[PDB]
């Protein structure tokens, strides 16, 4: 009925439809409408006290909860979506990436090359469309598909 992995849900305080895709975790009003070698993404990172290493360019040591980085992350979706800020502004501030100073950038990538639920992600973007929440060993992260 939909492209890969949408689905119909449903609005706890509107009660109106709304579609989610489960590799994404993007949510969105309007239907989805609708696979390439290499895709090109970038990715704001928020790490964790479990991230596979807890230091990054922002901390030597990174304390914070998984649910406080979780938070951290719906509030920069949050300021993406209403045009507040810009992806990039907020991946080169705050990204616990070393690409934070290439404004969130990795380049293009093949399957096979980056965490699986990343990869995922990144694959079942289409282009211009930014993720959901995104789980990984290295943390928490928000992707946006450029290629
Ligand atoms: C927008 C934006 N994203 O990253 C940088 C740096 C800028 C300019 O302020």
């Amino acid at each position: 009925k939909l492209p890969p992995g949408w689905e119909k849900a449903m609005s706890r305080s509107s009660g109106r439809v709304y579609y989610f895709n489960h590799i994404t975790n993007a949510s969105q009003w309007e239907r989805p409408s609708g696979e390439p070698a290499r895709v090109r993404c970038s990715h704001l990172l928020v790490k964790h006290s479990q991230s596979r290493r807890p230091s990054s360019w922002r901390q030597e040591k990174i304390t914070r909860t998984k649910e406080e980085a979780l938070e951290l992350i719906n509030g920069y979706i949050q300021k993406i979506k209403s045009g507040e800020e810009d992806f990039e502004s907020l991946a080169s501030q705050f990204s616990d990436c070393s690409s934070a100073k290439a404004r969130g950038d990795l380049g293009a990538f093949s399957r096979g090359q980056m965490q699986k639920p990343f990869e995922d992600a990144s694959f079942a973007l289409r282009t211009g469309e930014m993720s959901g929440p995104v789980f990984t060993d290295s943390g928490i992260h928000i992707i946006l598909r450029t290629e």
